[PDB]
């Protein structure tokens, strides 16, 4: 159908997106709020978002029949005031990119279409994973207020049978 | 320097783009034309554009004391017909990227700055590097019309000299 | 979501129950009938019941933000009389947590929930399995009339698929 | 559940006699069309057809409850006249075959019988990867001629994540 | 020498429908008569039927210049009452097959085709081994009575000559 | 013997209620406290209790042929407000599981029940360990205050010849 084809493009444009804004946000924190392990962290969310999460897709395209587009355009227009503040923004996009495959799953489902349900599962569980990740490293800015303590516990961060 | 800081923002904008690009076009070659080790050899230098190539400046612009800005958009509405057609587009673009990086390189020893000249010195090898890569598959097109055993070398070829390595 | 909380909570607390319930049934088994292999096999069920059943669920409530509420009470009064009686009550045990966890997942489906979909498919998958693991010694009972050559058979069975494994 | 159990029979008895028809079919492609890689191929094809793919059904059918019934009659008297109208054939019945296990497990939702949808994910994804197999090799035909360059790219011919 | 390809064919068309009634028996063995082994072992014969025991013939066939024909009718509708009467039935049945191998030896002798009976003396053999691997099992039910001894020895058999090999 | 039998049923009901109180414990302090290795920690210390604490009751019952009774009724409706006075709470109840223990030992040996106390003689060393290594984690929340600095020292804890 034309419908999920619409939707999955789509989710293949935020993707591109979130990928490009973040390794603008991995470069500004490691050179502006002194911070290098923050830097490696949310490069490696940003490389993620740039390798399988659209190689996938276009995979799926070439197998099934689909089209594919290309459509992105992004500017970064400012960046937050301390670390937290951005740690807190990556929070939120992810928290939002769940709804939106939640969406379309639903409209999978609703289609008649099952292949594109049991392909949706993937996404379904690594929006989850990566949540709870991005949730655990927001999580030390409360528990501690020393700068090297909470960048010690994420260079020991960056080195389940379920939502594994 | 402010020239220089602009000429690699520039420089980093359009690698960005032209790795978007070479990745769509590898979809499209794969899926349309039905020649799946030339989209592998695309997707390659896809990965590569989104790679190395804006890791090191990003690197750079730490090191040195310059800013980073952060500016893309890309749309592809006309694609080729054929795969030759394809490859040619593709090594246009290689050649643009050469004349590109050797203003850049003019516009660094002008200026009496010589770390960005040593900085340079990678991306002028790179270039005629990547060049003769994509060179060296465009001659095949004109030496047999049949598809499969462009296939078969190719395949071959996605499976180091000392002075271009 | 509340609901599907509520039904978490009702499947967590009827695990811890039928957890006790199973190590009781396993020592009568083993004391009361002489037959130490069929205690093996029924406590071999119980700490599956008092394991990775529940920490699965505290675990997705960690993860997803919701409220775990703990009130289990339980006390066996009565025992049935010989090994055929008791294992024929574990098989309904089992048999009637299939039936919650269908439940469970039409629930939550039928709310556009689909974590808790894709969360609830491994117990769909394990119920069926821990029912036919526990069929296939109700069965040898009907095949003999001796206990120790019922005895040898749980053993090779208790020291020991791509869909249901 | 008296439903799924038909469903269940119906896809049993197609999968025999596809498997069947397929071995006819790699012996005319080899002793015929002097193409003995595709004989191997169609071989393999009616092997996984006659193999796993109808052991599951009697497994689920002895777990769950149901009852099993044989019931075959084949007959292959008309072939095709060359090798990619044969090729083409293959492609059709295995894409007919996507249809039916599709209608199969929207039934299976529509009836509250999760087991049977759970059961029916794994050939909901074995349909459309057959699928895709199949028509990486009915493409060759199209990109040559000389029958010797299509026997040494089928002969190098013989796993993803998601559809793994 | 149309006399053997019709023979051939002829025994084509039984292998295959013995191979499904095979499957067939061992499903409703495992499933009803509750010994799973027998099931395993019918279901060896079944899967050995419809395994090399045609592709031979296919594939001299195809290294001679006869032709090769596909028709197959099987319907199974009554199943026999116990075990005994099933592993009796498959004995019957292998009894017979060893009638047309014979058979087709004779006509292939006769012919003063050497090629055919060269062929067909593994045939002759194998009919004989297998015959004998049915006839040990079929001796089983009149020596016990309990069905778990049956099972034991079914399950060693099945996990474990220079004539007759 | 009868007192004996009644004594040791009162221990094992009251470590199965433990083995649950702790389990519930752990989840409140790894998801509301933001500590996850004292949530490790009192995992660790709950299926203690649900482990050979009981096991061991039960097959000396069988081996010597006393009565088994289970009841078991367990509601927590109130939780402290931090990990300080959660950790404490945990020691109050292990140093009342050591003088419920001593009570056992000493009624073993009014009775001339000689192998029962040799039985018990275990639960009496393994009362000093249990409470010893409590105190080793409470008597951390005294000399710091960057809750990071505790959850490394107790991490490394998780990963004697008398006593052990
Ligand atoms: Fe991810
Ligand atoms: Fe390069
Ligand atoms: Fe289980
Ligand atoms: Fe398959
Ligand atoms: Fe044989
Ligand atoms: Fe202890």
């Amino acid at each position: 159908s034309n419908k999920i084809n619409d939707a999955l493009n789509q989710h293949y444009k935020l993707n591109v997106e979130l990928g490009l804004v973040y390794a603008h946000y991995a470069h500004v924190a490691d050179d502006e709020f002194d911070m290098p392990y923050l830097g490696k962290f949310i490069q490696h969310l940003s490389e993620d978002k740039l390798g399988v999460h659209k190689e996938y897709i276009s995979d799926y395209f070439k197998r099934n029949g689909m089209k594919l587009k290309t459509d992105v355009s992004v500017a970064v227009k400012s960046i937050p005031s301390d670390a937290k503040a951005l740690i807190q923004e990556v929070y939120a996009r992810e928290n939002e990119v769940r709804d939106h495959v939640k969406a379309i799953a639903k409209l999978a489902l609703a289609e008649d279409d099952y292949e594109s349900f049991y392909f949706i599962q993937w996404y379904v569980r690594d929006g989850l994973k990566d949540l709870t990740e991005v949730d655990d490293v927001v999580k030390l800015f409360n528990s501690s207020n020393d700068k090297l303590i909470i960048e010690e516990t994420i260079k020991e961060m960056v080195e389940h049978e379920i939502w594994g």
